[PDB]
């Protein structure tokens, strides 16, 4: 369920993390009490890419980087947490590149087998109506319920 004809090189650069959705409420709260400041998208040694998160947590600003596994068709990823003893699937499922990208992400191995997200990326801060609506569309169709469907606070501290 890879966005069709993947081109990961046009997927590089700075995004924003405008909103999500997920089935783990613990996870919504704690991002919601976040403020999210940009992401950045590079290449990886292993082919794949590294995510690297910025965000106020309590006042401070903090980052934090995920590595980006290329797992199957282009586009699917796998992301591993000794933490959370847990591999994941990350998919790119729909992006134009410009504009917007939509990701999907379940467990694929450990106890986050449970755990299922969607997050809208933005090239802009400040996402369209059309592209909030293709978010909230989105998440419907993947059995996401409207209060698990979350537009996440921004900030322009941290940069």
């Amino acid at each position: 369920s890879v966005q069709p004809n993947f081109q990961q090189d046009k997927f590089l650069g700075r995004w924003f993390s405008a909103g999500l959705a997920s089935n783990s409420s613990w996870l919504r709260e704690k991002k919601a009490a976040l403020s999210m400041a940009k992401s950045v998208v590079a290449p990886a040694t292993d082919g794949g890419l590294n995510l690297t998160s910025t965000f106020l947590r309590k006042n401070q600003c903090e980052t934090r980087t995920m590595l980006l596994q290329p797992a199957g068709s282009l586009g699917s990823y796998s992301y591993r947490s000794p933490h959370w003893g847990s591999t994941y699937s990350v998919s790119v499922v729909e992006t134009d590149y410009d504009q917007y990208a939509l990701l999907y992400s379940q467990g694929s191995k450990g106890p986050g087998e449970d755990f299922r997200m969607a997050t809208l990326y933005s090239r802009t801060q400040t996402p369209r109506a059309e592209l909030k609506e293709k978010f909230t569309a989105f998440c419907k169709a993947q059995g996401f319920t409207e209060d698990t469907i979350v537009f996440l606070p921004q900030t322009d501290k941290c940069m």
